[PDB]
């Protein structure tokens, strides 16, 4: 049988895990450590960090990755592994809607598939993977859709990359957005990511925020926009200001689905903002973030969030 | 004919009785240039016109379609649903795109705005939008896509109604309170409590949230992680905001369902109040117009489940 | 605490129920007793008369009513008993999408929250009811939307009803159409209901399944359509004829989601058809057969479409 | 610019090049009608002239544009779909609202389906539908509501692409083989062998299906209950049928999912093939073709499992 590393980073999802869910034992040698232990609504760039090079480090010593993590930012760490992983075998996230002793508790055949997945010669090559709900989502369109169902996670402007039933998958997409190891950006020698920060927008919207960063030396501000990618009056004249002093903005929007499009409502060239595309503020943060550690130009953040 | 006034708060979205002469078909229409801002300028002032003037011409008029920008549509509809007293039907409208491109989609919706205005079944179901053939509440509509002319749905519970043929279907009815029935008047208000919002993300700053509470912010709305979930250092910041004062309501950046009590935060003890299905931006204006009423985390809550 | 008879019609959805699920005698004192025993995809007009007869029969001896289904006619019966039913209390109808035996089954909270939802005075008088994955739908809208995921019932047109959260419901809607004991269908004398078939439509459609029904003298025809309730050449021919002889024909539509709308795609009144509005193609033919006790005009068969 | 050839099906959706003028700017175009029906009247003889004729002029085109009602759209497509061998783009578009309804959407659909056809990247993502700024795969596409503008979706597996100002971002291309990789051909077809659909839901009657056995159907295509289930009745008929030579389809009416495999029924046992994602029309689309090619049900599960 295949050999699956499990790294967990919070607390166990369902119930050695082997233990509280023996069937694993049939489809894979298991074996499992604890890098880190919190509660995802405290993810941080230290976690990300130890995550890539872990995955990176021990890429040759088993056939492929579960990892165990919180719901709340599950979306976030799967886009950063999906850019900063340089491992072949697949990366798979898993995580639980519901505690692990409540009744009807979705933990198990989550890790289940996810196990599953994991250990399928099909998966390889897809990037960084997330399994919830007897579906096998990409890291870079995944994201949470609502505050408890078990089927909250949805690959909501692509759609997902397969569907697991009885333990096969059953693959009909493939992402078409450059990832792992085709991506430029390194982190194994890097202990901190640049500093970005994220603003949002709505009627009679504060221009303090913002302020803040920009006062704090962000390197960079991702603004959660309004309809396609705007801001309020406030909060676009102290971007505009940041973006020539330096400071990297991004244009994403609050709105769930969709792209924020180039030059559409704003003149992106004329103010040196870039354009998020359909990756939404947190993701949007991730990309600039590593795009900051290469470059501070524009129009080169531009072409990268057009490439990953 | 029904007399139905057109307030218009923009741009036109259409080209109005020139533009889309249908419209003498099923009302006698006029209108008024109330202000000319695009939405994502929308604000506290304009809100507080619109209200008081909805309220002052109710009498004159049987119904009122409101032209409006789709970025924070669902803003206004909302603050207008919790403020208006007139019985009449309010309907507000808009357009995804230019009114000059091809197979633009602001003249049909124009129309049945005006249809869905003139309707007497529309009466009593609180602030209404209408965009893409559907009667939907002003609570529950928010903008779903950037782009898509399909944008507006009510993601938590539905739309009121479908329009074919200038009929509406009515098969549901808001249940929260709304209108004439909540307790909110802002007709001797010239200015609305500062309420702000932050975003939670893995590694957020606490600056955000601390420049509002030294600003003497009067409430801040969380969009948090997850089922309401705050990080770390907005978590300790915000605690410390409340027990001096400050207002907090947990809502989420999750697009639909509720952000509930006590569930992955104890509210009680630190005194935040769940937003439930409320979104951010619509947290925002419904704790605003709590503030005017009292500065009780306990009633706040109240409020929050009742409207 | 309040009583819930429980009434079964197939399998167990959990694991009697109250040993399974213990948690049940907190909320209620449940009892249960099986009328039948078959799998949903063999449910019939048999079937449907004895539960409603017995929901109307022991009304009095109880505070609600949980009736345990199979998923795949689900939609079919919850409508029927919307209908039909003459209690006050709650009926309430629940499934599983998992086999009570494989891991993370959903039957037990399903049971769980069926009954929590049965055992609120606030459930009374919003019709019959069907709880899925945390959601309280109504009989009418409801429809199953995906083979096989757990979430896959939904309310496709109007929305559900409620959501559970912790064994509380927050109600923010309920049904205007008039169901239950505001509707003039009463079974209660019936042995058997009329004969309603239904015949779909797709490209070079043949017209042999809609006249084997109506050489067999069926009462009623409802097409399933293309678009908004169009119908292929040879069907509409055949369908035609049908009508002006006596037979019964609702426009409905293979489409998932929308009304069927009157006199748009076709001159419903020039043929004496009727437009389903949004029900679906199995739900008109529950209220096809039901009219069709009262009445075999066309005119006024529409008025019942636009009423219930 | 390129040269684009639009083949009209039915009505016309706009008003092409006059009264579309923005055309002119992405292509040349040209237009013929091969035939004129609303496509609720779409059949075989149809089908195969469609095919033939894009195949044999794909070479002195650039791409293709086919006008068609969208009825049965997502038939026609998924057909093209397995049997056009042209390297080109083949695009299919149409209107929910008829030319001269205000806001009428065939214009900017027919726009940006031109826009798709000339772009060098649609090449070789199979036969492609443009609707309400979305390009979608044959294969998955479905009509979704009744009367929405935005009613194609593909709702299993997503859209290819999205398109904002005349530019397309593709993130997604079919998995499953399509067009020339296909080993259909009907180019020396003059009709497909007979498939016909039966529905299930409770008390369902047998006679449908019966009726179709006894016209000595090639094929029955079975719109099951769930996860591909069927009706006491119907069952026994079905396979009955198989083991005299019928072929038969287990898929279902539920709109989305897989029917899978020897999960509900034994079809190892009975001789019937489950059609995976494929809704009951699409299903039938590919037993006719599966069918000129073989009778033998462990095959035609193999073809369902393959495009």
């Amino acid at each position: 049988l295949p050999n699956i590393t499990i790294l967990a980073t919070g607390g166990t999802i369902a119930g050695n895990l082997v233990n509280a869910v023996p069937q694993l034992k049939d489809i894979a040698n298991v074996k499992g450590e604890q890098v880190v232990n919190i509660g995802s609504q405290d993810m941080n760039d230290n976690v990300w960090l130890t995550l890539a090079k872990k995955i990176n480090t021990d890429c040759d010593k088993t056939d492929g990755f579960v990892i165990t993590h919180g719901t709340e930012t599950m979306e976030e760490t799967a886009y950063f592994l999906d850019l900063t992983v340089k491992c072949d075998k697949p990366v798979v996230m898993v995580g639980a809607m519901r505690p692990s002793t409540s009744m009807s508790a979705d933990g198990p055949f989550n890790l289940y598939n996810a196990v599953v997945t994991a250990a399928d010669k099909a998966s390889a090559n897809r990037g960084v993977l997330v399994v919830m709900n007897d579906t096998v989502l990409d890291g870079r369109d995944v994201t949470k859709t609502n505050t408890t169902d078990v089927a909250t996670f949805k690959s909501v402007n692509y759609g997902p990359l397969g569907y697991i039933h009885n333990g096969k998958i059953d693959y009909q997409r493939t992402p078409a957005r450059k990832h792992t190891s085709d991506t430029p950006f390194d982190v194994s020698k890097l202990n901190e990511l640049p500093k970005v920060g994220i603003v949002y927008n709505y009627a009679n919207a504060s221009d303090l925020p913002a302020k803040a960063l920009v006062d704090a030396g962000y390197d960079g501000i991702v603004s959660a926009g309004v309809g396609n990618g705007n801001l309020y009056k406030s909060v676009f004249d102290t971007l505009a200001t940041a973006a020539k002093t330096g400071t990297a903005v991004v244009r994403s929007s609050r709105v769930p689905t969709g792209a924020t499009t180039q030059d559409a409502e704003v003149d992106d060239a004329k103010y040196g903002f870039v354009a998020s595309g359909t990756l939404n503020p947190q993701k949007a943060r991730v990309l600039l973030q590593l795009a900051l550690t290469q470059t501070k130009d524009p129009q080169q953040i531009q072409q990268i969030f057009n490439q990953y």
